């Protein structure tokens, strides 16, 4: 099993209320009640220069699981996924995303 | 309670032989072996526009685990991790890292 793990970091726009960007982290962690191939969805927020200052204006990171490429695909092709991202990337101010096979 | 994810996306200096590069990811991992405190630590390389085409230049993810955030202070200033930030920050032509406590 090739299993894929989906990284994204992000920064919001600063004319967003919290509302709205609490409204967004919603919807995207409600996706794994539609897609049924997005696995062991979390999120946070980073801890700030206190603890490390790498992070380079990203505030947010959020992980996804898929159990391989092809489900992957299958998600981020979906109609809500095409419709999540249409959402999701306008209203990021930055924003980075790698997806890679797992390697222990 | 309060787990931390620690989330680095980096990119190699183009000078590095691949057989060094393999080196100080392996260099990496082994930390953990030393470390307690570093957990789960898995890694890989981005899957490219195929997939998806937002790595912004990024090539390599890593991702690991800490009890808390005291725990990934002594592992991060402990002599095992200095020694290896001697090798790792020099060989990164760009590097982004977040920390954060999960949420689902
Ligand atoms: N940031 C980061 C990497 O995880 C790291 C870098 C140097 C020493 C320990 C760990």
């Amino acid at each position: 099993p090739e299993i894929v793990r989906h990284i994204v970091f992000n920064r919001y726009k600063s004319q967003l209320s919290q509302k709205q960007i609490d409204q967004i982290i919603a919807d995207y962690g409600n996706l794994q009640n539609i897609a049924p191939e997005m696995k062991e969805w979390k999120w946070g927020t980073d801890l700030g220069p206190a603890v490390e200052d790498r992070a380079d204006g990203f505030t947010h990171a959020y992980e996804s699981t898929f159990h391989s490429v092809a489900d992957f695909l299958n998600f981020f092709y979906s109609p809500p996924a095409l419709e999540f991202a249409k959402e999701f990337f306008p209203a990021c101010e930055k924003i980075v995303v790698l997806n890679y096979i797992i390697n222990e």
